[PDB]
């Protein structure tokens, strides 16, 4: 006996497209995720060329038309140069993403100074996320104070970061946070099997005691995304890893065991999965769409899942609970038992259907 869920919704992927297709495209990127019962993806903007200005968005927006085989919205990146320059093209993105801590040189703010001007710019009525670890949780809290506007905290990893959350929630401060699989699902005992190279990620491995924190305080975490960061195994294994791990095929394999083992409901999961980030994101509902699992099946990770191009996974070994048998988008079958059954182009840029602008005062 299947379960029924609604079209589940990532807001952090990373597809590599454009610049770094041997990592993933957008093909292949959203059959991992019609794979992991995923119906639309949220894509960051350090691509390269990264998504910094007008024209990077146009080629990009046209790249996931022609290649996304689910629905998508594409971030545009924050940079240096940029505040004040995007409002033209600002509600046709996912939203806009700060980089805080290491990134790329083109996505690298120098200064709190040019957080205040992009906060101060970006239009009030649209999303802004940020990669912002330890104490940078703390900053960026106190520029959208200072701007009075919420902000969205990407892949909290931490008991320091989740309690400094929970804390804002309770002063009525307007901050929402994600969490990762990786970070719920792995930590420091599992550096000695992955190794130093596999094993990078930013954020990082947290200790049991950063996951156990997570755990406990489940009731302030407003999303999981993956940040699904494919880079080849040659890439991770080499001189310079770059972090990130692939993470679309296995995050709602792994949720489903813990749901199974009682460690939170599926309407938990659901609130996580599909409400809140439509909620945050302003994302429409899809017609027609829903995903089917099976509960039951019991199964261990293996050494790569079959679509991601990055070809491997930080997970294997682990003996998961529950899997994606079917998909349906917008009334067509998307995924049947290891088979995707909708060509690249299939996928839509939800911000351009009318259910998909974000609602601003005239
Ligand atoms: O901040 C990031 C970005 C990402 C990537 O590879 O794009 N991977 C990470 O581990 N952290
Ligand atoms: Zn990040
Ligand atoms: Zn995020
Ligand atoms: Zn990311």
């Amino acid at each position: 006996k299947l379960v029924r869920l609604p079209g589940l919704i990532d807001v952090h992927v990373h597809l590599r497209e454009p610049g770094g297709t041997h990592k993933e495209d957008f093909a292949s990127g959203t059959a991992a995720a019609l794979a992991g019962g995923i119906t639309m993806v949220c894509a960051m903007p350090n691509t390269r060329p990264p998504i910094i200005d007008g024209p990077a968005l146009a080629l990009a927006q046209k790249l996931a038309e022609a290649g996304a085989r689910c629905d998508f919205a594409l971030f545009l990146g924050a940079s240096s140069e940029n505040a004040g320059t995007l409002g033209t093209v600002a509600g046709s993105a996912a939203g806009l993403k700060l980089y805080l801590n290491e990134t790329l040189s083109e996505l690298r703010l120098d200064s709190v100074v040019q957080w205040m001007e992009h906060f101060e710019t970006w239009p009030s009525h649209l999303p802004i996320v940020a990669h912002a670890e330890q104490q940078t949780v703390a900053a960026v809290l106190m520029v959208a104070q200072l701007t009075q506007r919420s902000v969205h905290i990407c892949h909290v990893a931490r008991k320091e970061e989740i309690l400094l959350i929970k804390a804002a929630k309770a002063r009525g401060l307007p901050v929402t946070c994600e969490v990762a699989p990786h970070h719920l699902f792995l930590s420091h005992d599992d550096l000695e099997r992955l190794g130093p190279g596999k094993g990078e990620v930013r954020p990082e491995l947290g200790s049991r005691q950063d996951v156990e924190a997570l755990w406990e305080n489940m009731a302030v975490i407003d999303c999981f995304a993956s940040d699904h960061a494919p880079h080849t195994l040659e890439e991770k294994c080499g001189s310079r890893p770059p972090p990130g791990f692939p993470g679309l095929e296995t995050m709602l394999p792994l949720l489903l065991t813990a749901v199974s083992e009682g460690r939170l409901s599926l309407d938990d999961l659901l609130q996580r999965l599909h409400h809140n980030p439509r909620r945050i994101f302003h994302l429409p509902p899809q017609e027609d769409t829903y995903v089917e699992v099976d509960l039951e099946h019991e199964w261990t990770i293996p050494s790569h899942m079959p679509f991601s191009k990055a070809h491997w996974t930080p997970f294997e070994g682990q003996k998961v609970k529950g899997t994606v048998r079917r998909v349906v988008l917008r009334g067509e079958v998307a995924y049947i038992d290891g088979q995707v059954l909708v060509p690249p182009g299939y996928g839509q840029d939800v911000r351009k259907w009318p259910q998909g602008a974000v609602p601003q005062l005239p």
